[PDB]
C-alpha cells in the first residue's frame, strides 16, 4: 500500500479516553498511622490509554485519525491534550467541568504493584448529547468510524452513532466491552477476543460449533462481520461470504493495534480480508516491543 | 492578653513545609494486572502540614506569622501558596524547580488506610543558602523564630540560623525531629514529647532522674530550657531557675499548637511560664476538635 494512498485514510475514533499513569517508589518503612507500607515515589511515567491509544496507532501507519471523546477540566485533561498534539491525532474533545478525566494510576515498588487507583465518572447527559452533535459534523469528514468502548460512559449513544454512520455508507468498527452487545447493533465489524466472546455466546466445542454460534449472533445484531482474535491461534474473520484465518508470526495494547490497522486500511480503500491480514503482521510486531507499528515495518 | 498586644506579635516560622492529602475511595474489585485492590477514588481532602500548620496556629490566636521554607515548581507548590494566602500567613518560600513539594498522600477506603504515598527530596545546596540569606533579611522583622523540623532538608543550616537569632536577642524555639539534637545547639527552648526525649536521653525512673537527665542535656547543648509534653500527665518546663508543671484539661496537631502558642506569646511580650500555661489550655482544646484555637476560646 502506497504511503500516499493511506495518507488520505481518515479514521474517526470515538469512545472512552484515559491516561495510564505509573508511580515507581521505594518502600522501606511502615506508616505510623496504619499497618500499611509507605511508598516514597521516585519517578512517574504516563501514556495515552483507551480510545487515545487506538487513535495513536492509525497515525503511525501513515494515516490520519480523529478522537471524539470526553475529558474533564483538570490536570490529566490538559495532559491528554498535550499527549494528543504530540502524536498526530486530531483532538475533538468535549469538556465536562464536573467530570474527572479517566486515569488508571498504578503504584509500584520493587517491580511489583501495591495498589491501583482509578478516577472516573459518568459524563452528564448534556455533555453526551453535545458530543453526539459533534459526531454529526465529524462523520462526513471521515472514511471509517471506530468505536472504542471501555465502559466509562462515552459510548452511551453508540447505537445511534452506528446507524448514522451506516446510513452514510461509512464502516463502523467496534472494540467491545462487556456482555451486552445489543448496543452494537448494526455495526460493520466487531472485534472481541476468545474470553470476550464467551460471556456473550458461552463456551463451545468445535470450529463448527463456534462457527454457527457466531453466525446467529451476527444475525440477531445486524452485525455484518466478527473478527475473533485468538492469541496463539491467530485471528478468524467471520464474514457471511466466508471465513479467513491468519496465524501468528513472532503483548499489551495489541488489541488496540489490530482494530486500528483494520480501520486505517479500510479508509485507504483496501479490501477487508487484506486489511485483516495486515492486522496480523501489525499484531506480530507490537508483541515484540505499549507500541505503535510504523509504515516502514509493516511492509 | 489584649488582642492588640499580641496583634503585633511577629513569629518567623522556619522549616519543612508540606501538604497532607487524602484520597477516599471504593474498593469493589481486584486488578486484572496484579493481586491488588482497585480504589475508585470518590473525593479528596487536603490541609497544610509541617511548618505550615505551625504557622497557621500563630495567626488564629491573633498574632502574625511568617513562613520561610522550600517548595517546588509544581501543583502542590501552587496549592500551599493558595492555602497560605487564605490562612493569614505571610509566605517566604524558596522555589526549587528540581524539588518535588513534600506531600503525604493517604489512600483510604471503608474508613481504613490502604497505603501511604510520599513525595519528597533534599533541597539543593544552592537553594538552602538562598533561604539562609532570606533569614538574614527576615530576622529583624520578627520577635521570635520557630524552628519546625521534619527531617526533609529545610533545617540543614539550623545551627547557623539559631546563633544568628540569639545574637540579635531573639528567642529560638525548636520543634525537634530525630535523635541528633547537636544541631539545635544554642536554642532558647526545645519541645519534645516523652517518646522523642528518650531516644536522645534514654529511659528514666523518677522525676529526679528525668530532672538531672534533662539538666545535663541542656548544659551540653547551650539550650536554656526544655518543654517536655507528657500527654495525660501534662507539660513540664525545665528552666534553670526552676520547673513548672501544667496538667491537662479535657489529639493530632496538638504539638504544633503548643509550640505555636508559646512562640506567639513570647513575641507579644508575655513571660515564659505564662506562655507555657496558655499553651496547656490551647492544648486542651484542639484535642476536643487538625484544629486552630481562636482568640475567643483561649481567654
Ligand atoms: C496479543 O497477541 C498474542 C499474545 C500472546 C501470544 C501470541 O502469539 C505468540 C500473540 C500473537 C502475536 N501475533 N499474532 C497473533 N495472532 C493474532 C492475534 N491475537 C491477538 C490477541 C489479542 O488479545 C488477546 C487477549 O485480549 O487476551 C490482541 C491482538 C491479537 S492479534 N497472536
Ligand atoms: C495531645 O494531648 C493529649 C493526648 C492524649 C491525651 C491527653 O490528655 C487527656 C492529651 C492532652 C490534652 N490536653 N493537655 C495535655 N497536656 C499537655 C500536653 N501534652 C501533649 C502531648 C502532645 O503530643 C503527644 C505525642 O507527641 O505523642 C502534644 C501536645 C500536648 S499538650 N494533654
Ligand atoms: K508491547
Ligand atoms: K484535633
Amino acid at each position: 500500500v502506497p504511503r500516499e494512498q493511506l495518507a488520505r485514510s481518515r479514521v474517526l475514533v470515538v469512545g472512552d479516553v484515559m491516561l495510564d499513569r505509573y508511580w515507581f517508589g521505594n518502600v522501606d518503612r511502615i506508616s505510623p498511622e496504619a499497618p500499611v507500607p509507605v511508598v516514597h515515589v521516585q519517578r512517574q511515567e504516563e501514556r495515552l490509554g483507551g480510545a487515545a491509544n487506538v487513535a495513536r496507532n492509525a497515525v503511525t501507519l501513515g494515516g490520519q485519525a480523529g478522537l471524539l471523546c470526553v475529558v474533564g477540566c483538570d490536570e490529566p485533561g490538559e495532559r491528554i491534550v498535550e499527549l494528543l498534539g504530540s502524536s498526530g491525532v486530531t483532538p475533538h474533545l468535549e469538556r465536562d467541568p464536573a467530570l474527572p478525566t479517566t486515569i488508571k494510576l498504578r503504584v509500584l515498588a520493587r517491580q511489583q504493584q501495591l495498589l491501583r487507583v482509578d478516577f472516573e465518572a459518568m459524563p452528564t447527559h448534556e455533555v453526551l448529547l453535545a458530543g453526539l452533535a459533534r459526531f454529526d459534523v465529524l462523520l462526513p469528514q471521515h472514511d471509517v468510524v471506530l468505536m472504542s468502548d471501555y465502559a466509562k460512559g462515552g459510548l452511551t449513544h453508540v447505537t445511534t452513532m452506528i446507524e448514522k454512520a451506516r446510513a452514510a455508507g461509512k464502516a463502523v468498527l467496534v472494540d467491545p466491552k462487556g456482555d451486552d452487545w445489543a448496543r452494537y447493533r448494526g455495526a460493520s465489524l466487531i472485534t472481541p477476543n476468545r474470553a470476550e466472546l464467551r460471556e456473550v455466546v458461552g463456551q463451545w466445542k468445535s470450529e463448527d460449533d463456534l462457527r454457527a454460534r457466531v453466525a446467529n449472533l451476527r444475525a440477531e445484531l445486524d452485525i455484518d462481520a466478527l473478527l475473533l482474535t485468538r492469541s496463539e491461534e491467530g485471528m478468524t474473520l467471520f464474514s457471511a461470504g466466508g471465513e479467513l484465518h491468519a496465524p501468528a508470526l513472532a503483548v499489551s495494547g495489541a488489541g488496540d493495534t489490530v482494530i486500528a490497522t483494520v480501520a486505517t486500511m479500510l479508509g485507504a480503500g483496501v479490501p477487508l480480508v487484506d486489511a485483516v491480514v495486515l492486522a496480523n503482521r501489525a499484531a506480530g510486531i507490537v508483541v515484540g516491543k505499549t507500541a505503535t507499528v510504523d509504515y516502514d515495518e509493516l511492509f
